[PDB]
């Protein structure tokens, strides 16, 4: 019921550049409630047209509440700018642990594995399908546990990591390569891609260029290294299916055998 403003919220340190402006760490003044402001400048919006994508985004993410889904708690805007209040992830991005690590152990992979699988199931349950789930596009929360960051379109890739198009091409399913339509079980193959690249520390397809990137993943032709153990390559393999039909459901990666063996929760 209550309508914020920007006075409301005590800006702290900044958190990085967007395309379009800058997120910061921020409280709410009254509750002290630590969140992530987002800030947007609409005529830069405008100009890259991708107004009318935010406003659609905004609305469905309005109605997602999941412990693994960084939260948008509402926005606000002036004449000039827009401001998206959002959770804030206090171990941030999952991508600098993966290269700080290199890659990460079964038992952090396959919870990692199990909380998106969470999100993605809850996500087909409200006709929401192709979230990104690639590395880069993921924050950790207070407990370790994923956070499926909004918005991906208004950052830039990190400078250290992939660029943008490589690092979407290194996720996509063979289906939306080949110009054929796609549905949910497009997430399915992005999860095979990620539970792949959490435990390698490079993603399953990615070559020295685009084109032979999107030969390989056209073809479906990866090779696990030899320290990947049979349970991930049985889980990994039923995940990186050419035929989108032949995929797993989502219940049966939260029952796989290597899932629930290795997983905390
Ligand atoms: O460096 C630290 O010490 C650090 C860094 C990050 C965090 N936590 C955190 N929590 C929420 C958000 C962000 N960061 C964040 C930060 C900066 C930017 Cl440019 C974008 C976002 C995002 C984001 C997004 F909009 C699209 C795609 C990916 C995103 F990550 N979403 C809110 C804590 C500490």
């Amino acid at each position: 019921k209550r309508q914020w403003a920007l006075e409301d919220f005590e800006i702290g340190r900044p958190l990085g550049k967007g395309k379009f402006g800058n997120v910061y760490l921020a409280r709410e003044k009254q509750s002290k409630f630590i969140l992530a402001l987002k800030v947007l400048f609409k005529a830069q919006l405008e100009k890259a047209g991708v107004e009318h994508q935010l406003r659609r985004e905004v609305e469905i993410q309005s109605h997602l509440r999941h412990p693994n889904i960084l939260r948008l708690y509402g926005y606000f805007h002036d004449a000039t700018r827009v401001y998206l209040i959002l959770e804030y992830a206090p171990r941030g991005e999952v991508y600098k642990e993966l290269q700080k690590l290199s890659k990460f152990d079964e038992q952090r992979t396959a919870t990692y594995i199990t909380e998106l699988a969470n999100a993605l199931s809850y996500c087909h349950s409200k006709r929401v399908i192709h979230r990104d789930i690639k590395p880069e596009n993921l924050l950790l929360g207070s407990a370790g546990e994923l956070k499926i960051a909004d918005f991906g379109w208004s950052v830039h890739a990190p400078s250290s990591r992939r660029t943008t198009l490589c690092g979407t091409l290194d996720y996509l399913p063979p289906e939306m390569i080949e110009g054929r339509m796609h549905d949910e079980k497009v997430d399915l193959w992005s999860l095979g891609v990620l539970c792949y690249e959490f435990l390698v520390g490079k993603p399953p397809f990615e070559a020295n260029t685009y084109q032979e990137t999107y030969k390989r993943i056209s073809r479906v032709e990866f090779t696990f290294p030899d320290f990947v153990t049979e349970g991930a390559r049985d889980l990994i393999s039923r995940l990186l299916k050419h035929n989108p039909s032949q995929r797993p459901m989502l219940r049966e990666v939260l029952e796989h055998p290597w899932i629930t063996a290795n997983s905390s929760k």
